[PDB]
Formats: C-alpha cells, structure tokens, sequence
C-alpha cells in the first residue's frame, strides 16, 4: 500500500521516519522494516510496548529525541532478537540504559548525561564491535568525572571500536579487549601514557590521543592546559607491541619533543596527526622523521610560535626520508618567504602529490620551486599575503580541521591545481606565474582583483582548464580579456559585481565567443544590468550558463530591446539558471529567444505573475522546468499541447488554487511534478482524469492548505488506486480545514 | 475611525496602496488631500469624489496597481477647490477632458499622451506646474508628440513645463514669458534658435540635456545625432536669459562651449556638463571667465574612450571661477595627481569640494591638498591608490543626487574618502602630509594588516573612521589607539579573519578611547576572541553587534563570554539582531550593562523570553524582538518593568494575550503585535482598572476570527479613539471563510 507515517523502501527494507514531529513511536509501521528511523520526533518515552510486533528490526535510529530528555524502561529492546545498531545519541540519557539486548553491535550513546560506565549496562554485550560513548561530559558543562568500572570493557571481546573522547577520564583505562582496532581518547585529561596502558592491544590499527596537555593559546573552547601548559606525558615503551598501527593522532598535545624510539615498531603508520602542537623545532631537526618510511600523510598545521614570524620555514633534510608520503600539511607555522632551498629535501619524494600551505602569511613565493617536484597535483597557498545541532562541533566530524578536499575535484580533475584563493593579488603582474609548471585548475577566487584582463595575463600557463576568479571586482573592459586560454573549460566568475553595478564604467562580455571548449560558465550574483557595444553572449560550445542572481529585470525590460536576444547566441545551450533575477515579468519575444537546444531551465525565486505556457512549443528537448518561488496565479489546462518533452515540473512556493481538468494525466512525458506550498485546497476528480500512464511516479502536495471534507475523498481513491505515484511526506500534507481535521494528514481520516 | 484611509490634521487622508477597487466612498468629508496611489482603481466618473468638494489635492498615480485608468469627461470638473491633481503611470491615452479650472498642479508623467491639445490644457490658465515627461522615450512604442501651436500661450501663470523624455524635435514656441523652469531632457531637440527662448526673462532654470546624446556605454537605448554631432545653440540662443540659475547640458556631446552663451547670465550657479566630449575645453576653457559667480561645476564622464592620459590638463582659466565651491571631475580617467595640475584652483576662496571618483588614478601627490584655501571633501573614491520603469522619473537621470560622503562623518570636520580604492596596508607614510583630517573613509580597501598604533598617526585627529569592507587581522591590542579623538568607528564586513578559528582575534583596543561613542562591528560573523573575552569602554554610547555568532559564543558549554558586554558602562544603544539566537542563557542576559535604554535581538529565533530578567533594567525604553519564534508573554509585566516605551513584537509566534496586557505596563507607548498568530482578543485582555496610556497598537497580520465575539474588541477600539491602530485594511478575518480578507472592522 502507501506507508504512513514513514517513507518506506527497500534494499537488496528502510522506514525512514525523521523530523515528522512525532510524539511517540508509531505504531502503523511495516513488518518487513529491517531498519527504522525515529531521529528528530518528539518521543519521550520508550518501553518493551513501543516497538511490539517488528522482531524483523536490526536497526533503529533515536537520535535527537525529543528535540526542538528520553525515558527508557529497563529492557525496553529487550525483545527486539535481530537487533544489532541502536543510535541513542543526542538523548540527555543520564545512565547507559538496563536490559539492551544480547544481539548488539553497534550501541552509540553519543552527547547525552552519562558518567557512570558500568557492568550492569554494558558487560552483557559480547556481540558490541562499536561502542561510542564521545561528548558526554566536556568543556564548561556541568558534569561529574566520569567513572568507568573496572574490567568493564573486558567481556567485550569482539569489541573493535570504542570512542571516549570528550569525557572526562584522567588515565586510559584499565582492561582494554585486545580485539580493539580503533581506540579513540580524544580530549580526556589524561596527562600520561604508562607502559602498561595498551601493552595488550596488538591489532590497535588507530589510536587518538589529541587534546590531552592542549595547547590552549587562542582555542574556540574552553581549554584546560597541563600544569605550567607541559606536554602530554608518554612512556619510552607505551607503543612497543602497537605493530599494526596506522593512524595516530597526538594533535594538540603540546609536544616540543617527539621522542622517535616511539615509532621502532610501527613501520606501517599511514597517518600522523601532529597539528597544534610546540613542533617548529622537531620540524627543523627531528630524528622521527628518520622512522616512517610507509607514511603517507603528515599534518603538522598550527605549530606557529606566538609573536613569531621567521623569514623562511626550516625542514629537516629528515623529511627526504618520508618515501611513502602522499600529502604535507603545514598551515600556520607562519614565515614569510619561500625559497628553492627550503625545500630541497622534499623535492625528491615520488608520491608527495598534495603540499598545504595555507595561512602562514606569506609573502612572497619562488614558484620555480614546485616544478623540481616528481608528481605535485595539489599546490594549496589559499590564504596567505601574497602580492604583485544546539551544539557547536559535529560529534562525528574531525575536531581539528575541516576534512574536506583542498580543492573542488571537478577541478582537480583536470590535471594539476594551484589554489591561490584569499591572497593579495589584487593585480596580475606580467611576471606573476613564470616558472610555474604546467597547472590545470587555478583558483584566484578572493583577491580582490580588480584589473582590465586582456590577453595576455595567463600566458605564462597557457593550458589551464578550469578557472575560479570568484570573490573579486574585475573590470571587464577588454574584449580579449582570458583569450589567451583556448583550452578553457569551466569558468567561474561569480561575485564580481563591483563594476557590473557602476553604469558609468563599460562591461565587455564578448571574449567568450573566442573559446572553441567553453563549456560551463558562471556568471551569478554579479548584478549584470548593463553591457557595453555588444549586448548578446554567444559560444558555439557552451553548455551551461548560470545567470543568477543578476538583473534581467532591466535588461529584459518593456521599454529596451537591445536585450531581446541576450542567450540566443549560445548555440549549444543545455542547461541556463535564471534564479534571482526580480524578473516579473519575461517579455514573450525574449523567452522565445532562448536557445532551442535547452533541456534544463530554471526561474526559480523571481516574481513571476504570469508564464506564458504556449511558448514551451519551441522548446522540443526541454526536459525540466523549474519555476519555483514565485507568484504564479494559474496553471493552462493545455500542457499537453505544448510540450511533449517536458519530464520534470517544479511549481513549488506559488499561488495555485486550482488544478486544470485533465491536467495530471495528459501529458505522456512528466515524470515529477511539484505543487507543494500553493494554494490548493483540493484537487478535482477531473484534473485525474487518466491517460497513459498515468507517466507520474513524483508529485509533491505538501504545504497546500486542503479542505479535508468528504470533497476530497475522489483524491483519496485516487492515491489509494494509483500507488505507483510517490507522494513524499505524506505527514505534511495537511488539511486547514475544518478545525476538527485541521493539522492532521488528509491519508488519516 | 477613518476607514479605509488613516486621516489626520494639522485635512489628510493617507488612502495608498491598500487594495482598492473604487474610490472609497467613506472618506471623511473634511478631507482636504486625498492620496489614493498604487491601488486597484480602474474608472473615475462624476460620482467619484462626489461628497468630497474642499479636496483641494488628489493623487491617483499608478492605478490600476499591476488597460488603465479610464477617466470620464468633466469627472473632476465639480471639485471648485482642486489645486492638486496626480495622474502619473496610468496609462492615459489623453489628457483628461474637462479638468477643472482650478488647478495650479498636474502631473501626467509616464503616461501615452502623444498630443498636447488647447481642448486639455488652453483653459486651465491658474496651472503653475505642468509635467508631461517620460509619455514617449526609448524603444516604447509610441508616436513623436504633437504640441497644437499656442497651447501654452495661455498659461501666463505657467512656472514650470516638463517635457522631458518625449520626442519633440523643436523647441516648442509660443512659452509664456511666466517660466521660470523649462525641462526639455531627451527630446531630440537637436537645434536651439535664437527664437526659442527669446522671450523668458524669469528663467532660472534650463534643461536641454540628453539631446545630442554622447551614446557610448548608455545604460538606455541611446540615439545620437548624426555623426554623433553636438547640440547645435546659436550664438543668441540664451541673450535674454537674464535670470538663468541652473543650465543643464549633460550627454549634448558638445566638444566646444561658447562664451558668448555667458555674456547676459550674470547668476548662472548651477552648470552640469557630463558626458559629453570636454577634455579639450577643460585645458582651454575660455568659458570659464564667464561664470565668476558659478558655485556647481560637474564636468564627469568627459572621458576619451581608452584614452589613459598620465595627468589631468586643468586650464589656468579655472582660478576665475571665483565663486565655485563644488568640482566634479568623476570619469575623466588619468594616472596621477600632481601639486602643478591643480595650481589653478588652490586660490578659489569657497571651493569646499572637490570630487576625483571614478578616475583610476595611480599616485596622488597629497600635499597639494594643503595649499587650498578651505576644502571640507576630498573625494577620491574609486580610484586606484596604493601604499514598471528603470529610471526614476523624480530623480536626476546623469548621477545621484546623495551626499558624497555620510553629513554623520563630514559634520566632524575635513574629510577624505578613499573608499574603493586599492590601499591593501597603510604604509608608514601613507598620509603624512594630509590637512588635518577628521572623517577619513578607508572601505572596501581589502585591507588586511594589523593596525597596531601608528598607521593613523600624521591624521591623529580622525573622529569618524569607517573602515567597512575590508579583512582587518585584529591582531595587536594598540590598533587605532593613536587615534584619542575617535567617535564614530565602523568595522562592518570585515568577517574576513574572524571566521578562522585559528588566527588570533584582539578587540582589546576598545578600551582605550576616552571619547569613542558608537562601535559597529556587524556582520563579521565574530564566534571567538583570543585572550580577553569581554567588550570593555568607559565611552561608548552605542554597540552594533548584528550579523555575529552570538549562538557559539554564549552557547550552553562555554562560559567564558557571559560578561562580553558588561564593562559597557555608560551604553544606551544595544543590536544584537542576526546573531542567530535560540536562547539567552540568563545570566549573559543579566550581564547586559543596566544602563541601556534601547536593546534590540530582532530576526533571531528565540523561542523563548525571560520576560522577569527585566527588573535588572530600569532605564529600558525599547525592546526590540520582532522576527523570532516567541509563543508568549508573562503574565504580569509591571512587576519587571516601568520604563518600557516600545515594545516590537512582529513576525513572532504568539496565539494569546494575557488579562490586562494592553494597560498592564501604562508606561508603554507603542505596542506591535502585527503578523503574530493571534485568533481573537478575549474579554479578559481588556480588563483593568488603570487608563491605558497606549497611543499606537499594531495587529494588521494576525489570523483573527471574526464570528460576533471580536465585538468586545470592536467595543474597545471604538471607546479608545487615542489608540492609533494603522492599516486598517490589513487587520484581516481569517474566517470565517464569506467574512475572509475583510477588515475586522467591519460587518455585525
Ligand atoms: C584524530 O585523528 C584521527 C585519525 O584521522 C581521527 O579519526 C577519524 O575521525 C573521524 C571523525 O569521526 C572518523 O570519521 C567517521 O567515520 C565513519 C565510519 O565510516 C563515517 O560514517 C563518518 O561519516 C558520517 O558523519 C560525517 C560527519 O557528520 C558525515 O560527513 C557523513 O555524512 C556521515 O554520516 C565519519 O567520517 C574517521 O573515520 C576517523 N578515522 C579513522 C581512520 O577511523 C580523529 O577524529 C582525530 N581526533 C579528533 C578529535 O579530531
Ligand atoms: C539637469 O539639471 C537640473 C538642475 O540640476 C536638474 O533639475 C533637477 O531635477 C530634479 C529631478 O526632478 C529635481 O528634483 C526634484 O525636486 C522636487 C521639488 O523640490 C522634489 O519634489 C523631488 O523630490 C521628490 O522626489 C525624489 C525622487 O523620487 C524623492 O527622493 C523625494 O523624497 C521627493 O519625493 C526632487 O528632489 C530638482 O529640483 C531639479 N532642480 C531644480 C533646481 O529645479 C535636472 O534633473 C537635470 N536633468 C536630468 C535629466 O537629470
Ligand atoms: C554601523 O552602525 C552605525 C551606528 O548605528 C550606523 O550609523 C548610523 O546609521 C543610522 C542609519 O540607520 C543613522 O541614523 C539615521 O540618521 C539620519 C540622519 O539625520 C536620520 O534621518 C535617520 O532617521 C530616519 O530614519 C530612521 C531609519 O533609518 C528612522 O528610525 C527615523 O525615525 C527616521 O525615519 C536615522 O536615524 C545614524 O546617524 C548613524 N550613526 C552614525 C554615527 O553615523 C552605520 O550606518 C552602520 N554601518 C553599516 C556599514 O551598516
Ligand atoms: C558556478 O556554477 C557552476 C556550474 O553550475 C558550479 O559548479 C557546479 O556545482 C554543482 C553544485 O552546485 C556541481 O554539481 C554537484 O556535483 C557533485 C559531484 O559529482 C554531485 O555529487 C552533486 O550532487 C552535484 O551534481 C557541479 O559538478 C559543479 N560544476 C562544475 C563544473 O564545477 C559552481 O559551484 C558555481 N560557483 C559558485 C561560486 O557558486
Ligand atoms: C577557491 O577558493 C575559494 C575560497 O577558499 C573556495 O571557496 C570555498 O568553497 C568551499 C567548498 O564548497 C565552501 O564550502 C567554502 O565555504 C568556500 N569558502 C569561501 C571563503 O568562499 C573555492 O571553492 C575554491 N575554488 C575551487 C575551484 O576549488
Ligand atoms: C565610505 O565609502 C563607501 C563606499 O563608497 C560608502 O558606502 C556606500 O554608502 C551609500 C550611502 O549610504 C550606499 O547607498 C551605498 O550602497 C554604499 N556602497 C557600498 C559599496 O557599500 C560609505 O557610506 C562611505 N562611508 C562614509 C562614512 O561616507
Ligand atoms: C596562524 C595564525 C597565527 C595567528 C597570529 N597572527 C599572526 C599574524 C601575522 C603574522 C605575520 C604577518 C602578518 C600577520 N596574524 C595573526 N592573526
Ligand atoms: C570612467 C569610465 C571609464 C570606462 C572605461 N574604463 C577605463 C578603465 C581603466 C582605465 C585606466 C586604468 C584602469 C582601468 N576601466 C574602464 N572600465
Ligand atoms: C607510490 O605510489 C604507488 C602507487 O599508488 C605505490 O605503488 C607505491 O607503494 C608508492 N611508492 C612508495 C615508495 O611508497
Ligand atoms: C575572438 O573572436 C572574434 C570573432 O569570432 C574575433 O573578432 C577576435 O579577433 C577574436 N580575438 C582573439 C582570438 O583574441
Ligand atoms: C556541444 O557540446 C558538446 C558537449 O556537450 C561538445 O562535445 C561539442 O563540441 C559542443 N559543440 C561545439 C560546436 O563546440
Ligand atoms: C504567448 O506569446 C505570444 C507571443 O509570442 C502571444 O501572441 C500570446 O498572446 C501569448 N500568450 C499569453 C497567455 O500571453
Ligand atoms: C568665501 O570665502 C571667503 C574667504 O575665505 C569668506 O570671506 C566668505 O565669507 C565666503 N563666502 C561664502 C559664500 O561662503
Ligand atoms: C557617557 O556617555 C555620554 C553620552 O555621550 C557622554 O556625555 C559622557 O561623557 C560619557 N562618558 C564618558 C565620555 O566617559
Ligand atoms: C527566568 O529568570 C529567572 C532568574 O534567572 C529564572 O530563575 C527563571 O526560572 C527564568 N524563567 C524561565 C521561564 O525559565
């Protein structure tokens, strides 16, 4: 049938029921339902009833209930036989809940109220593989220390994962399963590492140690130094039997001295994590560098001396030694040059493929260097001074840095990338990228560069592919401004609208007719109202054009036909975004310019009255129309007419009160239709009239407000008959009337 | 009650934009003028202001709000006291027929009118002022105007004719010699004769500008004379415009300007020449001498079309210019300022302005600034130093009309605005040599340097500083601090650096002003601070804290910024809108400095309001909550205040009103409660004991139920006729559905 109140589907079977404001755990859920999703309700209380006749469940989700604390009876899940990940986290549980069931493994409690790590909660779950008990008591929140029962992880004997951190826990605990891969003690107060603490754990394939003895100068938190703001204190041996270890991370341990015994016998790190720490002196000298020849990433960000600003960073020659290693992070060490010299030791590494060097204010660069390098794709000086939830960290992200990739990868992809973004470089000398090697992917995004590009600014790198000058204030008065690139592919020229708004300077647009391979231009949020001598953009190549966020309200305005052709000329047009253009208005003769190759078109958020629906007949490939958020009255009764292309019709945030007879199913073509937030509040047994397929699998109806009478009941049978047409968030399609329905689903009644 | 207009004294009926499809009939009959504007009307007969003779001004513009108005013959011929009469953006096809005798004022701008007939206007011999501009222009369709000969030959007490903006090719004759403004803009007027204005010796001001137009780059469809010619004026074109004040010739692409024009027009003012092709006067200039008594001279966009020259060629002619005292030379476009090219000027004893913006100048030589006499405003934005209808038919359509910089700032004294230009970092002598400067505009710079003491230290005299726009790295305590004078500074979008965690953030500097009253710092998306956490100042008056992240800052597990503005001692003014606020923790509200008197957290999402914590604030006049989440007020309000003037609730949450609440506080003047979720105003909200002293409540927006129970309400406004509450037709039945859309103040 059609589920309520969840959305259920199934894989190689799925109730996802989240944020559907619910007040306790329905109870008209599938019985095939293998794992269920409740996070975002209001649910208050759990008990062995709330989850009755679903033994099928191996997964359920309460996360963030009831959100804007949860009660859990004793053995509540008990019941629950194939039940293997329960997420209880974000739940102000004050105790690990009694009577869990055998079958778990996978149990996270993360961001609740418990201190008290105990047996009874615990000890019977032989099963756990994952346990996560991270940011229960942390920071300034009012807690008790947490008090973990001896030999309570003991029985967990395929425990594989256990997460600590963000807790208060003074040393590592005794009685640790050797099972463990993955040992996570983030930010727990301990100041020392004993022989004895993992002498036990031989699979141990990550271990966290980082934030315990922080370096505390400028934290985002509330930080707790070690007395006198001393180093993390580990044992000569405490790594001794740690053979299979991949990934440490000791970031933020106030380190000013690595001791490189501590590697002897982990020839297989991957991953070391080292960032604000006191390192600048174990950078220029240290022997561990001496004893990692498989690693591949090294992060040593954030170990800047405060109130220092040396002329030029110092390597070891040690670093010559890190044959495996595929990236090098050294933001915030802070120095003001690079040289050749300095980074000879690096030159000769055979994988080092990503150098990170962002925000160490620097100001000026030998960029000859990078091209005496085996296989540099990724040079990273975003952020430099070069020149001519109800929780604020995600529990599940990392801590000291954002994880995502330095560069969009659909630049990167291209070939070789050189982020120069949130620089000085307000200018483009003649000699500002000699001796740099052959980049693809450029990022100029943010220097605030305001110059006449021309021609020949980019000669020096010829062959770049995809070009972000985002975030600057170009003057775009030369026509063969960025010809110079002819095998450019992607341009984005987003937020450059300083000049646009200026009547009085010119805007010269034709440069981009010159490109053979130009096929995806960005020119959103520049305010374009007013062009110079050539009023019309034209490619033969172009494929996507993104126009948001500009003013064809005055370009396309009533008394002005200078405009009436503006795209025309983009011949190979499929896809063009029109968003945020205050247009109220299109004047007929301009969207009949519009090129005939679109397949994608966008409206969306103008102010549209009125759309002229007829003219959609010189539009033969048009596959998706979207004219959401705007003011549209009606809709033609004659779709069917003028399109048999069109699939996907996004209508969303208008003022339709009323659905055309005939309008679902005459139209072969549509696929997803979206009438969610108008205004109806009906839809007549002759607007579903039927053809063939009915063809909708997709129609939206949430936010209108329906008259939930016996009027409605057609509709009803409608849903009921055509089953194979997905109504999303059956639970928000809601009925305004009558006040006894009012606020309830139009499926319940 | 007026309805549906809001009416007031001094007759006025505020009638605009409300929706309505007639002229409404329940006009107060003392009414004397009547705005009815960007409503729905679509006829005016007889009947229309039938009840309502005395009305002496009436607009009507843009009706029928988003065909046209059709208008009867003699409609408004019965009104014997109608001196007023606004008719623009109508979509008349004519001049009304029959208007009455009366009228000293119509406007017909931006209509269809292409004939102007004796039959409309010969007979209404009281009219002072005629605007017919912006009927036909640009690519509208329309037809070239056709003006009867002497049809306003019979207007001799005609003041002001505007004609701007329709396509008239001549000048037209037979003017009566009463004017004294005569706007011809953009009328392809491509020759003025000698006859043209022989005869108008009361003129004070010309406009023939945009005819001729200077074409290239025009943000309009742009049609020039042939050959780009200039206007062509005869030598006698202006002999007896005696009177003549202001002479506007922008885009008339004149390249040479005759003296001779000068020779009878001792007080010309006012001479605006933009856009046109006056490189070559400006070094030579033999006009010049003519104009001795000449206070506004705009000589903008007169640049050569890639022409880059390395200094500007001012004419030594310029230093008889005796009496000017405003030069604008945006738009000339040149490499460098030096102290020789401006010899000219340094002895002209009122010039107080001097506007280079937009000129992509390289090097200035400042010191040349000192050898003038009296400048106020240096303008030098936009250059390049280095360490319905578009157009707006009430406006000037060759620049805007606003002050070059804020008078907030240049009221404090010399002022230099380098806004726009490409000051990256001060240098150390970046300004030695300047006057002494005391508004100094650095935005949109992309500064990035630690200011730490000394930058500012040849002008330590600024006392407004806006240094908006730029990604400052707030990273030494002494930043500014030479500054001892500093009043006004702005810091607004330089978020730049405050949004990484990691880099270093030092606001202490604030502390160090011995006068600094108003601090804005919004929109920097501010969430941490190094070291010391908490605002400090003995001055400050004012605080904008808008646009920051005040949710991470006081959020529930950090403790350490629930004092960040209790060493605010002395200020009034607080905003904390857009900080993105769910709750207040109660102490960080309790930490609010109790001598404020004004406190805004408007377009948060407070859900809740700690309506008691009040009681710490004794001087608070207004609360400012509009644009949360709140579901509700407390229950007893006077308890926690008695100073509260204005309370701002719109856009929020509220379905309830609490017994008393509209005389519960009696100091509160205004109350708005406008777009709230309340259904009705139950009998117990009214009841007190105390005379309410509320003058202005707002409830327009709210989902009212209009069965016969919202009659004790009805009672009420109608016995409390001192209570304003505005827009009427706005205070709308939700239901039931037959009483929908209609205002609460009407039916049973
Ligand atoms: C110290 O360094 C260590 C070693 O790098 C670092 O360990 C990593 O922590 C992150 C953060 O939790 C782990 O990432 C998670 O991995 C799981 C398992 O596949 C994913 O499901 C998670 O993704 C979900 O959540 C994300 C964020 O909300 C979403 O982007 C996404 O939609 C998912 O729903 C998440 O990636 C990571 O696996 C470990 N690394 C290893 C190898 O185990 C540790 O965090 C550092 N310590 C601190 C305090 O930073
Ligand atoms: C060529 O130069 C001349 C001389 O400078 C210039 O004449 C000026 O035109 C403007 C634009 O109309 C006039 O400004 C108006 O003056 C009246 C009367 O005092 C005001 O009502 C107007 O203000 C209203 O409208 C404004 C804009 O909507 C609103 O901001 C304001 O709040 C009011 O509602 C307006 O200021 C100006 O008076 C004349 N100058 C003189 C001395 O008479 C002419 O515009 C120039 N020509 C062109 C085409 O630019
Ligand atoms: C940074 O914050 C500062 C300080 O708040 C801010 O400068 C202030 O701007 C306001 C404008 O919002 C100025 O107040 C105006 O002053 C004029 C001049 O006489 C008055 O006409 C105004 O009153 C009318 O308009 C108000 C609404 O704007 C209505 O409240 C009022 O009833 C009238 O209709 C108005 O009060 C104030 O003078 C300045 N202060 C200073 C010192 O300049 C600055 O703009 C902010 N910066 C940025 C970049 O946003
Ligand atoms: C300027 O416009 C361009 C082109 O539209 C923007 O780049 C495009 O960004 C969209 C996301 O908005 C990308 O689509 C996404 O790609 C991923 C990766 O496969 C996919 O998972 C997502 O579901 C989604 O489809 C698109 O690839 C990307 N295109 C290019 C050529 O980069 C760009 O972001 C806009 N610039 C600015 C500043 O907004
Ligand atoms: C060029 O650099 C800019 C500025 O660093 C990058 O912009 C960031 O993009 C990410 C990825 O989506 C956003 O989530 C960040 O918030 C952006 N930061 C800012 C300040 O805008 C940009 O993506 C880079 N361009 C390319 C092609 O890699
Ligand atoms: C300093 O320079 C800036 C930029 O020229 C001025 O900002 C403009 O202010 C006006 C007038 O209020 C606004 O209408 C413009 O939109 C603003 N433009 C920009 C780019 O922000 C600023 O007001 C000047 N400051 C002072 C004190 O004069
Ligand atoms: C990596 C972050 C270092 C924070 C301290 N610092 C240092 C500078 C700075 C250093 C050198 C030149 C200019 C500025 N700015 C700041 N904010
Ligand atoms: C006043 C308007 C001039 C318009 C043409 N122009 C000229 C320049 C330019 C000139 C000289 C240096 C840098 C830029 N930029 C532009 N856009
Ligand atoms: C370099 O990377 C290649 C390809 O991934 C890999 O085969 C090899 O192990 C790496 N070389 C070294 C010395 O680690
Ligand atoms: C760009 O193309 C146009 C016409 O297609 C041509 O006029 C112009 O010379 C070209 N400019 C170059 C290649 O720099
Ligand atoms: C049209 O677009 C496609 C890529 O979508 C491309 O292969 C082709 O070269 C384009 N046409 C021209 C003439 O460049
Ligand atoms: C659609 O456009 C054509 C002009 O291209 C016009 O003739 C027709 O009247 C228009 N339809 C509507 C509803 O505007
Ligand atoms: C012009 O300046 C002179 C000399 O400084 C002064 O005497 C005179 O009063 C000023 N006149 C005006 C109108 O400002
Ligand atoms: C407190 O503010 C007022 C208002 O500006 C001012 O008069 C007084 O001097 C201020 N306190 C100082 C300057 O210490
Ligand atoms: C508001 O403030 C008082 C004093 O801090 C507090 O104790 C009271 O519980 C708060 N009110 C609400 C509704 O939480």
């Amino acid at each position: 049938s059609r589920s309520y109140p969840c959305d259920e589907k199934k894989q190689n079977v799925i109730a996802e029921c989240s944020n559907r404001r619910l007040q306790e755990v329905p109870q008209t859920v599938g019985k095939y339902v293998t794992e269920l999703d409740l996070s975002d309700n209001f649910i208050t209380h759990i008990t062995n009833e709330s989850f009755q006749g679903l033994q099928n469940l191996t997964k359920i989700n309460l996360n963030h209930n009831p959100n804007v604390g949860l009660n859990i009876t004793d053995g509540a899940f008990l019941n629950l036989k194939n039940l293997r990940e329960l997420l209880l986290e974000d739940n102000q549980l004050p105790q690990i809940p009694s009577g869990l069931p055998e079958s778990l493994t996978e149990l996270s409690l993360i961001q609740n109220n418990i201190y008290n790590i105990t047996k009874e909660g615990i000890s019977r779950l032989i099963n756990l593989k994952n346990l996560y008990l991270a940011w229960n008591c942390y920071f300034n929140k009012v807690c008790e220390k947490t008090n973990i029962e001896d030999g309570v992880f003991e029985t967990l004997t395929n425990l594989e994962l256990l997460s600590l951190s963000f807790n208060s826990l003074s040393h590592v605990p005794p009685k640790l399963p050797s099972s463990l891969r993955k040992l996570f003690l983030s930010n727990t107060q301990i100041k020392y590492i004993s022989e004895e603490d993992f002498k036990g754990l031989i699979n141990l394939t990550l271990l966290d140690l980082s934030g315990n003895c922080p370096r505390c100068f400028n934290a985002p938190f509330p930080c707790v130094p070690c007395d006198g703001g001393a180093s993390i204190n580990i044992d000569r041996f405490a790594f001794q039997n740690l053979t299979q270890l991949r990934y440490l991370n000791l970031s933020s341990t106030s380190l000013r001295k690595i001791n490189a015994a501590w590697f002897k016998n982990m020839p297989h790190l991957k991953v070391l994590d080292l960032e604000f720490n006191y390192l600048v002196g174990e950078i220029a000298s240290g022997a561990f560098l001496t004893m990692l020849p498989r690693l591949e990433i090294l992060d040593l960000s954030f170990n800047y001396i405060k109130g220092s600003y040396p002329q030029h960073i110092n390597i070891s020659r040690n670093f010559s030694k890190l044959l495996s290693l595929r990236a090098l992070h050294l933001r915030g060490y802070v120095f003001q040059e690079l040289r050749e010299d300095d980074f000879q030791p690096l030159m000769q590494l055979p994988n080092l493929s990503t150098i990170n060097l962002g925000i160490n204010f620097i100001k000026q660069i030998d960029f000859k260097l990078f091209q005496n390098f085996s296989n540099l794709e990724i040079i990273y000086l975003s952020e430099n001074r070069i020149s001519p939830t109800d929780f604020e960290f995600d529990p599940h992200s990392n801590f000291y840095h954002f994880t995502r990739p330095l560069i969009k990868p659909q630049c990167a992809a291209y070939g070789k990338a050189l982020d120069l973004s949130l620089n000085s470089i307000f200018f483009i000398g003649p000699n500002q990228f000699e001796n740099l090697p052959d980049i693809a992917c450029l990022n100029l995004s943010a220097n605030s560069n305001a110059q006449v590009l021309s021609g020949t600014e980019f000669s020096a790198i010829p062959h770049v592919k995809y070009l972000d000058l985002t975030n600057n204030r170009l003057d775009f008065d030369n026509a063969s401004a960025l010809t110079e690139l002819s095998d450019l592919e992607v341009l984005d020229l987003s937020y450059n609208s300083h000049y646009f708004r200026i009547a009085g300077v010119t805007h010269h647009l034709e440069f981009i007719q010159n490109f053979t391979n130009l096929k995806v231009l960005n020119l959103s949020h520049n305010n374009i109202y007013t062009l110079t001598d050539k009023y019309n953009l034209e490619s033969k190549s172009l494929v996507e054009l993104v126009f948001s966020g500009n003013r064809l309200d005055i370009l396309w305005n009533d008394d002005d036909n200078r405009y009436i052709s503006i795209f025309k000329g983009l011949k190979n047009l499929t896809r063009l975004d029109l968003s945020l253009n205050r247009l109220k208005h299109i004047p007929n003769e301009a969207f009949l310019n519009l090129p005939a190759s679109l397949t994608e078109l966008h409206i969306n958020d103008n102010m549209l009255k009125f759309f002229n629906w007829t003219l959609l007949q010189q539009f033969p490939r048009l596959e998706l129309l979207d004219l959401r958020g705007n003011k549209l009255l009606f809709l033609t009764d004659s779709l069917s007419d003028f399109t048999s292309s069109l699939r996907t019709l996004l209508l969303s945030h208008n003022r339709i009160s009323h659905l055309p007879s005939g309008f679902l199913s005459e139209v072969s073509s549509l696929k997803h239709l979206d009438l969610s937030s108008n205004l109806l509040k009906t839809i007549n047994k002759s607007a579903l009239e039927t053809k063939t397929t009915t063809k909708l699998s997709m129609l939206e109806l949430h936010g209108n407000p329906f008259e939930c009478t016996c009027d409605i009941g057609d509709f009803r049978r409608w849903m009921d008959e055509h089953l194979n047409v997905k109504i999303p968030r059956l639970v928000d399609v809601i009925c305004a009337s009558p006040g006894d329905q009012r606020g309830k689903s139009i499926v319940s009644l």
